[PDB]
């Protein structure tokens, strides 16, 4: 009864699986993003002269018998850029072909995607798996709608993200259960503080034994739609100096690959349990073979911030369970090889 969704892994930075929209299903690749709450894919009704209109697969409402028109225009903004379009209603299949059919799901037909962001993305769109409180246009999210249709037993979903770039599979989303093959030991849970993002209280962050960040407590979100670990700019700048990383030309922080195994252990201490990240795990190897820091400084302003983002680096190292029945997040050491 729980549904397994294969995930592809692009350079440890993007994790996306296949879904279907319409009857017959039109296949789209989406990032299952716990940092938003809307489902949107590109539309055929984009414009010939926009470059985003030539990149990803497009929703064609003519070819769907289950399509019904909503038409309400939407406009979505965030850090990297923005997109806009109008809403539609159709059946959503997970996966595109064991699977389930979510009926009467309102989503977004993106007709304009300015910026250079979406050109870099190997995925067509986004399926938000956050709370309804951050859903633009107050659109009932996919997971909320599927639980209303009682399509899985448990009001939970779980993420395995393989941080081995060449390994297979790239990851696995588990709708309605948890996959014990992909984690050792037992799960330990944190209560969600703010039901908007998957927000969590963090007691402190220890970079070795000489630098303590998030001093006196701070707030964090568990976000599968963010590649790296993100914290306040000033705090992460201390972290990069403590590990000796220097900013490159593009902004990435680099550290010589010889010095990796001599770098301190970084412990995220939240909710009575401690979560270790050894230097081999919070430092990425990119191609030349150059080693980059897994941390990124970004000031998220109020009311949402300041926030730490436990992105794919953290989730790829700890199997994560998102639980809407008891509003809590679970962690367990992910199985490797
Ligand atoms: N968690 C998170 N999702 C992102 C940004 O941060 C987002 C992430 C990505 C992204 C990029 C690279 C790898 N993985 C990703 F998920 C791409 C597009 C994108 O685009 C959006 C995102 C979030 C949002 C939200 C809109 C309204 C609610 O607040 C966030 N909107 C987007 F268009
Ligand atoms: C989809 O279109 C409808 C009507 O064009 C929009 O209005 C919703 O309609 C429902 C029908 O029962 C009413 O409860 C409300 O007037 C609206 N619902 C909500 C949740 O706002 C609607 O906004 C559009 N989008 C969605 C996601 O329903
Ligand atoms: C989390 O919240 C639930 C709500 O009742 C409570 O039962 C549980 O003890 C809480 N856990 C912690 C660690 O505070």
């Amino acid at each position: 009864e729980p549904v397994s969704e294969l995930l592809k892994n692009y350079l440890d930075a993007q994790y996306y699986g296949e879904i279907g929209i319409g009857t017959p299903p039109q296949c789209f690749t989406v990032v299952f993003d716990t940092g938003s709450s809307n489902l949107w894919v590109p539309s055929i009704h984009c414009k010939l002269l926009d470059i985003a209109c030539w990149v990803h697969h497009k929703y064609n409402s003519d070819k769907s018998s289950t399509y019904v028109k909503n038409g309400t225009s939407f406009d979505i903004h965030y850090g990297s850029g923005s997109l806009s379009g109008y809403l539609s209603q159709d059946t959503v299949s997970v996966p595109c072909k064991g699977g389930i059919k979510v009926e009467k799901q309102i989503f977004g037909e993106a007709t304009k995607q300015p910026g250079v962001v979406f050109i870099a993305a190997k995925f067509d769109g986004i399926l938000g798996m956050g709370y309804p409180f951050i859903s633009v246009n107050n659109v009932l999210p996919v997971f909320d709608n599927l639980m209303k249709q009682k399509l899985v037993e448990k009001n939970i979903f779980s993420f395995y993200l393989n941080r081995d770039p060449t390994g297979q599979p790239g990851g696995e989303l588990m709708l309605g259960g948890t996959d014990s093959r992909y984690y050792h030991g037992e799960l330990s849970y944190l209560n969600v503080t703010r039901k908007a993002y998957w927000q969590v209280h963090m007691d402190q962050l220890e970079v070795g034994s000489e630098l303590t960040l998030c001093k006196g407590g701070c707030e964090a979100i568990v976000d599968t739609g963010t590649s790296l670990l993100v914290g306040p700019v000033d705090e992460v700048k201390e972290l990069q100096k403590a590990i000796g990383a220097v900013p490159l030309i593009q902004g990435e922080y680099m550290i010589p690959c010889e010095k990796v195994s001599s770098l301190p252990i970084i412990t995220f201490k939240l909710g009575g349990q401690n979560y270790e990240l050894h230097p081999e795990k919070y430092i990425l190897k990119v191609s030349k073979t150059i080693c980059l820091s897994g941390f990124m400084g970004m000031d998220i302003p109020p009311p949402s911030g300041p926030l730490w983002i436990l992105g794919d680096v953290f989730i790829g190292c700890y199997y994560t369970v998102f639980d809407r029945e008891y509003n809590r997040v679970g962690f367990a050491k992910a199985a490797t090889l």
